[PDB]
């Protein structure tokens, strides 16, 4: 419903609902952007995750609302807003995905650029597999780690251990680990190896590089004092 | 769309969206709950209340921040969204209003329930007028002004002067007189003369209607405060 709409007025009118936090409609700005066919540009990548992001994360939080009324309660109608919301959800992880199959992570030549994809791939398999059940669900689990471990090896080729994207998909790969792999001893070990690197690295930072890098490294330690 | 469920199912999804903060879910399971035909319960109209209130809110806020980019603006973009935003509030305000004119206010017979319906008309009316210009902009200022004061007079003669609906609804139309009607004057001997006779009766009160009364009573003081 985007494709009358200019691309650069899509870009611009993602940054005012940003503003307006109007999440919803940075998603489908963005989705109309992505659509035109061109590649994103940094900028662009990070108004793309962030739209979707708070999108899921309603969805998520809400769906753990309902999960756990669900469970304490165990009338169908506890388990059939739950899948209401469910469904909504996977629909929202399947358009993103469908947009970094169609065509994002192909023409991703860049490692910056292909990282960021590939990390996103990780992320909303993750997000189908917190509501995925049984078999079906060990193949969304694999998909999520394929994609992160893809990531992961061009990251650590093409990155320093501060780049901040490179910090996040570290980040986000350990809480997989940790929360859907039932793997904490990998989720502990890839946040602490992550980490030590990356102070390694400080000293060759500019200040605001610097700034941005040690942010993320505080999340890996967060999590860390979370784990152990 | 909500045709085909259960009025008691669509009352407790409404409470399980509350719970998940879904206000558009919300508000889509209680105006399904409304279109069912039968009258409203206390803790019913409340739940309509609460889902428009927040889904009305976040598109007030949203209006807020486009319409003052926009004045410092003065493409056409920022105004193209704003407008977009625009709409879909005057859609909302329109659906409530709907409800209330067909059927809720006409088979409202008890004061508690035609007065919080005559508020609602109000407060709904108020929101449509935020955003109106000119002339078309003055009728909707009287609607407002004119729901508001028929629900004034059955308040006065038919609820005490501490009751949490008489007190919100006096609350509102001074915000009304303030912000809408460039009648401060009006909205402070208001907002005044209903803190003072409300304060009169507190001693009528048990202790949770007191706690209830003297909570609506601070937001009196604290617009007498901001206005003063
Ligand atoms: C963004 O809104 C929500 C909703 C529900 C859960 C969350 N996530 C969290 O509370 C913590 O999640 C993370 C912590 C470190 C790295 C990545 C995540 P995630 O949100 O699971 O991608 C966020
Ligand atoms: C509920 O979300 C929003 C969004 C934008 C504005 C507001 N309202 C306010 O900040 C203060 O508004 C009031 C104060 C006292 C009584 C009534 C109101 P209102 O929200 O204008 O019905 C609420
Ligand atoms: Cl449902
Ligand atoms: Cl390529
Ligand atoms: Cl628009
Ligand atoms: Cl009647
Ligand atoms: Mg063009
Ligand atoms: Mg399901
Ligand atoms: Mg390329
Ligand atoms: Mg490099
Ligand atoms: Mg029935
Ligand atoms: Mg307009
Ligand atoms: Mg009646
Ligand atoms: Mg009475």
């Amino acid at each position: 419903a985007m494709g009358s709409m200019e691309r650069a007025s899509l870009i611009q009118k993602a940054k005012l609902a940003e503003q307006a936090e109007r999440y919803e409609d940075m998603a489908a700005f963005m989705k109309g952007a992505v659509e035109k066919g061109e590649e994103l540009s940094c900028e662009e990548r990070n108004l793309l995750s962030v739209a979707y992001k708070n999108v899921v994360g309603g969805q998520r939080a809400a769906w753990r609302v309902l999960s756990s009324i669900e469970q304490k309660s165990n009338g169908p109608e506890v388990r059939e807003y739950r899948e209401k919301v469910e469904t909504e959800l996977q629909g929202v992880c399947d358009t993103v995905l469908g947009l970094l199959d169609s065509h994002l992570i192909k023409e991703a030549g860049d490692a910056e650029s292909r990282v960021f994809y590939l990390k996103m791939k990780g992320d909303y398999y993750r997000y189908l597999a917190e509501v995925a059940t049984g078999d079906d669900k060990k193949r969304i689990i694999d998909s999520a780690r394929s994609a992160y471990q893809e990531a992961m090896d061009i990251s650590k080729k093409e990155m320093p251990p501060t780049n901040p994207i490179r910090l996040g998909l570290a980040l986000n790969f350990s809480v997989f680990h940790y929360e859907i792999a039932n793997s904490p001893e990998e989720a502990i070990s890839l946040a602490k190896t992550t980490f030590d690197e990356a102070m390694a690295d400080l000293h060759t930072l500019s200040e605001d590089s610097y700034k941005d890098s040690t942010l993320i490294m505080q999340l890996l330690r967060d999590n860390l004092t979370l784990w152990t």
